[PDB]
């Protein structure tokens, strides 16, 4: 049972404006969403200060980068604290919209996509490189789900039956054809290197086989 929601109107058209414009440093896609996973990991680790039971869904907390050649996808996956369905549908987007006013503006302005994190709407960045982005997400308090968009201007929640995920969020970035160099080990490194160096969760980058 797949629910299909429209996109506020303001995201649709941030969405489009990174699928359009033409902007070559691509590579900052994967500093935001490794910056998305810390914020998520900071979330339950404090959370569990006061309330230990929390990290009954996995004591371990970071962040492993997959690549798979076969299948044309970068998985970024996060222990986590997770998102509810109402985060999915409407709680995210509804925080979303002031983040984009403010960079579209910004960008009118004289600013650039790469400065799309110091709004907050950092996650809509993996568009520079997906055609596709499915996110499967697990919150101590709600079911597993998995929320999907090749934007146009919808997307769709559904519960999920995959393998269990204990806790986190596992984002699927479905590349687009021209940026395979996102697969490559040595590619992935020099990013993580660059961006992402002094993030306080072990970052481990899979290899393929
Ligand atoms: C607090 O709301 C959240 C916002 C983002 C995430 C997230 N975790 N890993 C990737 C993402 C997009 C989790 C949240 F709970
Ligand atoms: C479910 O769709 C999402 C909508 C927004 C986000 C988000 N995370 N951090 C900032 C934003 C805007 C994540 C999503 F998965």
């Amino acid at each position: 049972e797949v629910e299909t929601f429209a996109f506020q109107a303001e995201i649709a058209q941030l969405m489009s404006l990174i699928i359009n414009t033409f902007y070559s440093n691509k590579e900052i896609f994967l500093r935001e969403l490794i910056s998305n996973s810390s914020d998520a990991l900071d979330k339950i680790r404090y959370e569990s200060l006061t309330d230990p039971s929390k990290l009954d869904s996995g004591k371990e907390l970071h962040i492993n980068l997959i690549p798979n050649k076969q299948d044309r996808t970068l998985t970024i996956v996060d222990t986590g604290i997770g998102m509810t369905k109402a985060d999915l549908i409407n709680n995210l987007g509804t925080i979303a919209k002031s983040g984009t006013k403010a960079f579209m503006e910004a960008l009118q302005a004289g600013a650039d996509i790469s400065m799309i994190g110091q709004f907050g709407v950092g996650f809509y960045s993996a568009y520079l490189v997906a055609e596709k982005v499915t996110v499967i997400t697990k919150h101590n308090d709600d079911e597993q789900y998995a929320w999907e968009s090749s934007a146009g201007g919808s997307f769709t929640v559904r519960t999920d039956t995959g393998e269990p995920m204990g806790r986190g969020t596992k984002v699927i970035l479905h590349l687009k054809e021209d940026q395979t160099e996102y697969l490559e080990e040595r590619r992935i490194k020099e990013i993580v290197k660059k961006h992402s160096q002094f993030i306080g969760y072990p970052i481990t980058l899979f290899v393929e086989k």
